[PDB]
């Protein structure tokens, strides 16, 4: 490989972050860092209040991104998303919230930071008390643009007008837009949501985006009402949005875009059409779900960012359908569309249960599964090369693939599927204003040293040296590699025997060769990536080490408590992450 400049590590079970030989690690910044002048130290007791969570760095870190500082070459803005909490680890009772101050605190670990970080001696570092630092949680007041905002669906009690909502919080991946702004996604949302009545009725659409009575063992409605669909059944569709934050602008109020859908988002691959446009690829994660791709009415225009205020509140919403391929077992390849999501168009009307183009966004699922999108494996992170402009998606796994309704075939090739595989498509004219695109699985993971010869071996470009499951994150850096993180199964026994914790790994899109670079420590996912301009150092996230109370990462204190870390990874020769030596 060209592209390809280290030696494959073998898989690992440490409690440590492992890499190739001639790379280090150092911790960015970890869950509980006060951002501000003076802040509140972080109190690995759990007694530290909601209100100093506000003010420090999230919990659970997941998607972000890098933006250059404009005249800096030594500074740039990170936002870092904050998905969730480990009660575990948050309170010093270790369980579920006890009061509204409880469910305030929990509220304030999601959502984004926003940090300023500085390079000393060649090295990247956190800047506490920067004007830029910033925390966006689950309380902070923002606004609904697009075409939803206003309507009565999106009013409660407490906002009757349908614009001014309270957070963003389970807050998945990330998209950079060239207009110099950060998009973050709620995917979780429903989680958050129960009732005091256990015996809830909910609505088809309620029913469809997976809300309970009981919520997702989070317990937040039964001290902060917001969550208690008996009472604000609204609440629910003014979250499961992409959400825009300039991080240039710390007083600024994030917007919720509802021209690009409500539903489980994990990430947001941002590319342009031929003619200017912008787009934005996304995944909808859940078994059986959908992915879409945004495309902007207007024009970005590059020379004057603040003129793209609205650009993400106008254009057309589409979902995509996959043909069954050609059936190869190895590398399927086949053909796909996207098809519109309008208000009168592909049998999407009041026939259909959409009084109007509102009802379309904040319905997102139903009107696709109206014109006939493909049910798929867990979409998660997109993104876009850019040295061809191929679009690559993972597909995390699908353990109820096969089952009626979700037949095997195309980009979902096996039944029972607990490894993913990872899916790649080509715009026709490599136009992202295209319509149709050609698709093929760069990639179908698996364990060849256990399912030798069968489909759960995975494709040939998959080893016993270089095994993994359950891709998640990507990224693409400037010279093109692909980068594969990764949160699956770190039992490293049966289907899993070998392939110890989670990992990041890199890929060849041209050969298809892909080889493990890093393996993260025990109890977490390898989540999030950024690159330093100069793409010497490479950013990656260490979500919820110690999600099973097995990991002490990073600081190893006896008896310690492990907190979720964005880490600096770097070559002690100075040179690009991931290139020869
Ligand atoms: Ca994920
Ligand atoms: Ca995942
Ligand atoms: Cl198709
Ligand atoms: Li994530
Ligand atoms: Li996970
Ligand atoms: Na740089
Ligand atoms: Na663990």
């Amino acid at each position: 490989s060209r592209l390809l400049g280290f030696d494959s590590i073998p898989a690992a079970t440490t409690d440590t972050i492992s890499l190739p030989k001639g790379y280090k690690s150092s911790v960015l910044i970890s869950w509980g860092q006060p951002l501000h002048k003076n802040g509140p130290a972080f109190d690995p007791s759990g007694n530290g209040t909601a209100a100093a969570q506000e003010v420090q760095f999230g919990d659970n870190n997941d998607g972000m991104s890098l933006f250059e500082f404009p005249g800096e070459k030594n500074r740039a803005l990170m936002a870092i998303n904050n998905e969730y909490t480990n009660y575990r680890y948050l309170y010093p009772h270790g369980g579920m919230p006890q009061s509204a101050e409880d469910v305030r605190k929990a509220l304030a670990c999601e959502g984004v930071s926003v940090i300023e970080v500085q390079r000393k001696n060649g090295q990247w570092q956190f800047v506490q008390g920067s004007r830029y630092n910033r925390r966006i949680h689950g309380n902070s007041p923002l606004r609904i643009s697009g075409p939803a905002a206003g309507h009565e669906l999106m009013k409660t009690s407490a906002d009757k007008h349908g614009k001014k909502v309270l957070g963003t919080f389970q807050n998945c991946a990330n998209g950079k837009t060239p207009w110099g702004t950060y998009l973050t996604c709620e995917e979780n949302f429903t989680d958050c949501f129960g009732s005091s009545n256990a015996q809830q009725q909910f609505d088809p659409a309620q029913k469809r985006y997976g809300v309970s009575a009981a919520s997702r063992e989070i317990n937040w409605h039964p001290f902060d009402p917001r969550f208690d669909m008996a009472k604000n059944p609204n609440e629910l569709n003014r979250h499961g949005w992409v959400v825009e934050i300039d991080p240039f602008d710390p007083q600024s109020t994030p917007v919720k875009r509802t021209a690009l859908g409500r539903f489980k988002h994990e990430n947001a691959a941002l590319a342009e059409t031929d003619d200017g446009r912008a787009v934005v690829y996304m995944g909808d994660d859940e078994r059986g779900e959908f992915i879409y791709k945004f495309v902007s009415r207007d024009k970005i225009n590059h020379r004057n960012a603040k003129a793209n205020r609205d650009i993400l509140d106008h254009g057309t919403l589409y979902v995509a359908r996959f043909d069954a391929g050609d059936g190869n077992p190895d590398h399927p390849k086949g053909q796909g569309q996207w098809i519109e999501l309008t208000h009168g168009k592909n049998g999407i009307d009041a026939s259909s249960g959409f009084a109007d183009q509102a009802e379309v966004l904040i319905h997102a699922r139903l009107a696709a599964s109206v014109v006939g999108a493909t049910r798929m494996d867990r979409p998660e992170w997109i993104v876009v090369s850019p040295k061809d402009g191929q679009v690559y998606c993972t597909l995390t796994n699908n353990a109820k693939r096969g089952e009626d309704g979700q037949p095997v075939g195309g980009p979902n090739p096996r039944e029972k599927n607990v490894y993913g595989q990872i899916l790649r498509w080509r715009t026709d004219r490599d136009d992202h204003a295209s319509k149709t695109f050609a698709w093929d699985l760069f990639v179908v993971a698996g364990n060849p040293s256990v399912h030798a010869g069968t489909p759960k071996g995975g494709s040939s470009n998959i080893t016993p040296q270089n095994m993994f499951n359950s891709p998640d994150g990507l990224g693409f850096d400037k010279a093109g590699r692909l980068w594969i993180l990764t949160d699956g199964d770190s039992s490293n026994a049966g289907d899993f025997a070998g392939m110890g914790n989670n990992q990041m790994l890199c890929a060849d899109p041209a050969t298809g060769e892909i080889r493990r670079f890093m393996v993260g420590p025990i109890g977490c996912e390898v989540t999030g990536i950024s690159f330093s301009p100069d793409q010497k150092t490479l950013f990656v996230g260490i979500q919820h080490p110690g999600e099973n109370g097995g990991s002490t990462f990073p600081e190893h204190l006896p008896n310690g408590k492990p907190r979720s870390s964005v880490m600096a990874i770097t070559r002690e020769d100075g040179g690009i992450v991931g290139a020869h030596h």
